[PDB]
């Protein structure tokens, strides 16, 4: 009696789960919104510098209109290698944002010290792998909260707390090629093994190298650590990068998971649209919304408010034809990266709509109870839109100088709605709806032409 | 000199052969129509209860318009596992009809007893594998005839005879989870090994278990049995589920095989249409045609008549824009499951056309010589249309409460054309073309609203 | 720590490189045009007789409109097997033209004798593999030049010299199933091992068999030969047919390589169009342009002129909506196989345009300096268009009786523009723009109806 080859089945649930971390795939929590969970772990925030520049170069004529295709190919080739290291070292990739990603090692408190060693080693091997591109890595460790928010058909999650703020601070300090530990990470780690240098004006520290003691064997140490890793592929599945590759059809589970994924990606998963379609360099408008709270580390304070804001944001975006691409803690608060002009959401009046949408969101969110300040940055231009990451773990994202510009506007001009000149000039709105603003020198930004506040009708 | 990896070639002929049993793939018989062949074998008829209900639930809002996708995924996940067992145990899947399939073990007469043991074991392992779904299995054994019928561009086959009637009777008696043997099967089997209980008012019997004798080893027994299995994958191809996976391009053979497959499936095979396209939950009209004969077991009596009827059915369907989905022996006769509204055959007046087509077919077939009675049931609603089965053996089929309703109408209201209320109400035809009928309690049917006879113009 | 399966990545650069020989993929030469390189090698020219006939038969009704699909499947099944032998024996397939291909073994001069043995053995194994189809093979050896020509967005290459003329002469003499050596090949080969018969009126010779000496072992001999093969897959990659299967994303390299591939193929590579789309049997017009030079073996004489002609040809084709399918040395000169009506280049007035384009090209090229004679043959009909070869090495090409007719017209009627009757009759041009020509008996051609010179306006 034969025992024939059992071919890999790439069921739709498996393709869906590629777009999500184990934190959600195997999370099985309440459908109530908001939902909050608390745990500890080590976070790794990995940034590839230079793709933003590259994006602008891939619109040039030398790319012969295959710029999007070339950009995603060279990006994924690099990012995939990083994704594999994170996964082999036992991490869960939580989210991709442009050419960066955030990974988590969730463990019990007693195991943070040893897991920190594992992550540092991971980081050094990644810093290893890496012709104009640098890798910067920030690490943090401690208490983490998760929030899930959304409505009956859409779900989103985010992580919150001091470790989340710390990992992003650590990463902003990294010079090209550094691995930086948060103060708390340094404080919890196995200092007898990890050799650091101080960072000026900073309690965070830079990793120089591992200094293992005499009888230390990393493979044996790693194996002990896998005891604590719930989803590490093992035994018969030790040849797989993710346990999620073995997920089996389950309509309840798939209904729950699909709510995290955008409709155009589900179309592609369901072989109702060609893959090529989602890799594009297209003119869009970014609307980058920031909500600042009294205490951005206290999930049960901020969770209700994010949900409240999300309910209004989503209904307004539906009307003005925009979409939430990503949400994360960023700029002392919760940020929504929204996009006008994604697959199948073209219009004329896109610019006007992005501006009217932004004002509406600003007025509403300004009044929701624990929101201290709202800031919104609007910028328009050619940006890369596509699926970034590894075959087994990837997400739809946007990369482009205008994406960064909108984020920087929202941070340097708090408490108002701002726009760039392309949006100002392009919009059908009268000039006295706007105010020309003082030019601020902005981190990471060369020369935006004039910037404007969208004052609205008075 | 290298000996490089020889990658699997999924030639078009191989993809075609996935839609057909070895009985046709390796049959090499005359292109003359009708063509009849005679042999012996054991038949297995496997039914998954509950998908029909599920279908109705997958149109609900909780499925967020991915109902078709979810339904086919969960169906195929289960059915594929059954298909693999049948194939590993040496059977040929002849046909899929909704969430059921029919499998054949064709052997010489002297080998029926031993092969019956093999099939029972197969059945018990399948009953094994199987959250609202039961598996019912009927087995029969004996003489079988095959008919091939069609025209210069389309071919169809069916099996006929007492064993075919018996396997369907056996399966209608199975309580959830039973394996039932036909009287003749019980009479030919190795009774010293097979422990049964009687079935009330019935000569068919229920399998309780296998009671192997002392030195009996199933693997060695199975291996002896493979001597008689012409196409069992072996040697270098023992890792494959079907020998058909090795078929090589042959234009003569492919011309012959493609005639069994519908044009929209050939389009997909030829990568001229996205796969997603054929899995749908769409409103259609089922026209379920039954031809009753004096003796439905005598192929050479009935074969000419089925061909005659097919020639007219197909020309009328072409005019009224319908398609034959499936043909089989069912309801004391030969049944054609026809569909109005399949990929690319949308229209308005679909309902009217289905009714005029049904009348035309009724008048013509009523006059063909050995056809004793014609019955036709017409029902309209949302039904699942798609490819069901395993990667290596699958077919296009329809599942839905309206499919069952049309079959039951055709059986409970013989000798006339009947329709449901959706069709009555929806049609552009005057009310006095119809007659409102007495409500009959029907096996498997809750509450069809009113039913009607399509009387026609008088 | 796991070491998980590293799945084959079929990056776009890899898919591009399938369409090109190692001579270009790993060539890294100047982007200047024309560019010329010089080396030595052995050439193999392999022709499958009979597909041209088959093409005409695959338009018949028995193919039920899947003629293109069937033709490409049966063609590729045969051609793929030849491609694998060439590759396993260490050759580089340079180009496909219809049902023929040209392969190169590039080596240093001292190694030609031994490599000739390898190629003969290859040829005999191929003649081995080969229901109406014969394989004819011609071999040549010696000095070879390569020319690359084109503009900022398109590139083409060709090989030139006596060995290139010889391999095509050798192949025209081969009777069904022969392997023929050029005079120079015979002169350089290891005559103590290769047993030949003379060919009447010819210095070229026919291979009867290999006569190895006593201690000769072909595997050991082949292994010694692999020392000289730069790109032979080895070690960890010994299971691959081409080293190109391992190419890694590199935007510079991909920009350079894509210029050789037509836009509709890049569309398919980029998953922006279904694969089925490019296999077609469609009515087109072939415009077969031949440039004759004083000395067609002297690349530095002829290279500038081919570039000059290409610059004008391409701009005129752009205007009249044609495309260069292929360029090669053929008919005592450089030939351009151009096509009117390829994917997405339909029009009415196609025939007129092909004729006005041909005249324009004739007038211009007639005046470029070292071009002695221009001849152009125009023929219209149903031809097969599609990707021919092996998964790892394949190209877009055209096969059809009208392709051959246009080539034969251009050779038998030199120095003028000629057209067939379909084109004459179909064109919107007045009859006195043409002259009816004397019927010539033409090699490989049954009965073209009348042929015409396109005289133009006087
Ligand atoms: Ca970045
Ligand atoms: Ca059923
Ligand atoms: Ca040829
Ligand atoms: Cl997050
Ligand atoms: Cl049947
Ligand atoms: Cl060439």
């Amino acid at each position: 009696m034969n025992t024939p080859k059992e071919e890999f089945q790439d069921w739709p649930i498996v393709r869906i789960a590629a777009h999500l971390p184990d934190l959600i795939v195997y999370g099985h929590f309440s459908p109530e919104r908001p939902f909050m969970d608390y745990f500890d772990g080590v976070l790794m925030f990995v940034d590839i510098s230079g793709f933003t520049a590259m994006t602008e170069k891939f619109s040039s004529a030398m790319y012969m209109d295959r710029g999007a295709e070339q950009l995603v190919e060279i990006l994924n080739y690099h990012i995939s290698a990083i994704v594999e290291k994170v996964l082999i070292f036992g991490g869960d990739i939580l989210k991709f944002a442009g050419d960066a990603l955030l990974a988590l090692w969730r463990v019990e408190r007693k195991q943070l010290k040893n897991i920190i060693t594992v992550v540092i080693k991971c980081s050094l091997e990644i810093h290893g792998l890496f012709l104009d591109i640098r890798v910067k890595i920030g690490l943090a460790a401690g208490h983490i909260s998760m929030l899930v928010f959304g409505d009956e058909t859409h779900s989103h999650f985010l992580v919150i707390g001091q470790a989340v703020d710390d990992v992003r601070l650590a990463q902003n300090m990294a010079q090209m090629n550094d691995v930086i530990l948060s103060p708390n990470c340094w404080q919890l780690c196995d200092r007898s093994m990890i050799e650091i240098e101080s960072v000026p004006d900073q309690r965070a520290v830079k990793v120089n190298f591992l200094k293992p003691p005499p009888n230390f064997n990393f493979d044996e140490f790693f194996t002990k650590c896998t005891t604590f890793m719930h989803y590490y592929p093992s035994g018969e599945h030790k040849n797989l990068l993710r346990l999620a590759c073995t997920l089996k059809p389950d309509p309840e589970l798939e209904m729950s998971l699909q709510k995290y994924v955008m409709e155009s990606i589900l179309k592609q998963i369901d072989n109702k649209q060609l893959q090529g379609y989602l890799s594009e360099l297209r003119p869009v408008t970014i609307v980058f919304v920031n909500l600042m709270f009294e205490d951005q580390d206290k999930a049960e304070e901020i969770g209700p408010a994010i949900q409240d804001a999300y309910m209004h944001i989503t209904s307004v975006l539906k009307i003005f034809q925009g979409q939430i691409n990503k949400v994360f803690m960023f700029d002392k608060g919760c940020s929504f990266l929204c996009v006008f002009g994604f697959p199948g959401e073209k219009v004329p009046d896109e610019l006007t709509h992005a501006l009217e949408c932004a004002m509406d969101i600003f007025d509403f969110c300004s009044q929701v109870h624990k929101i201290q300040t709202v800031s919104i940055g609007v910028a328009s231009g050619i940006v890369f839109c596509g699926i970034v990451g590894h075959t087994v773990r990837h997400e739809y994202t946007v990369i482009g100088q205008k994406v960064n510009l909108a984020a920087r506007m929202m941070m340097y001009y708090p408490g108002i709605v701002t726009c760039d000149s392309v949006t100002y000039n392009g919009s059908n709105l009268p000039a006295y709806f706007f105010k020309e603003l003082p030019k601020k020198v902005m981190k990471g930004v060369a020369d935006s032409g004039p910037l404007y506040q969208y004052w609205g009708r008075t």
